[PDB]
């Protein structure tokens, strides 16, 4: 049903200062229910200290025209580029609006990351079950297109950017100043 992917492969000695650092932007996605078709745009700022994670992420929905915040935390596993994480609901200002609920959670792998690039993977979880997973491409720029590291990582896995959703053409609206002010 739900089920997450296998072979998702953390990347090997990430650097976690330069990936844990500033805000990344999605630039592709691929969701791996194919009813989940709503347009979305994502961005976020990662953080890493003492093997924890603390990170704020933005979603718009444009379909809606809906955005959502939230920050998550949890433990970097050992490989250095993989994290669990709870997460709560938040406001522009970063103020809590809704408490994290223990049930659920998610874990990011960072598959590969070159440049200004990188590819993660996402599994969401309810009670440690799977319920649902996503590929995204990441950048640092909104309108870049991928290093060709990222795409040796797809192909790997048999896996073709031509699949996945591109959102440069879509009516992005972004929260910048949420993720530049995280933790400052
Ligand atoms: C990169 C492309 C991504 C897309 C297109 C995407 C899309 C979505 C969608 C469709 C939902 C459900 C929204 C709803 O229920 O109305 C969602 C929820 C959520 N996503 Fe993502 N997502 C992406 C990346 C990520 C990443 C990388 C993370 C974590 C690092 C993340 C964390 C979450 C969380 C925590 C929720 C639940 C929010 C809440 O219940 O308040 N997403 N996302």
């Amino acid at each position: 049903p739900g089920e997450c992917s296998v072979n998702v492969i953390p990347k090997k000695n990430l650097d976690k200062a330069k990936f844990f650092s500033g805000t990344w932007y999605e630039t592709h996605y691929l969701d791996m229910d194919p009813q989940a078709t709503e347009k979305f745009c994502f961005s976020f700022a990662p953080r890493e200290s003492g093997g924890t994670v603390k990170e704020a992420l933005y979603h718009f929905n444009v379909d809606s025209k809906v955005s959502f915040y939230n920050t998550g935390t949890g433990p970097l596993e050992s490989n250095g580029a993989k994290y669990t994480a709870k997460f709560n609901t938040v406001d522009k200002k970063g103020k809590e609006i809704k408490p994290a609920d223990e049930k659920y959670s998610y874990t990011v792998t960072v598959i590969e990351a070159a440049k200004q690039s990188a590819l993660i993977h996402i599994c969401l979880q309810e009670d440690g079950k799977d319920i649902g997973d996503l590929y995204s491409v990441l950048n640092r720029n909104k309108n870049a297109l991928p290093n060709k590291k990222i795409k040796k990582a797809l192909n790997k896995v048999s896996l073709v950017l031509t699949k996945f959703v591109v959102t440069k053409d879509l009516d992005c609206k972004y929260d910048d100043k949420f993720l530049s002010s995280w933790q400052k």
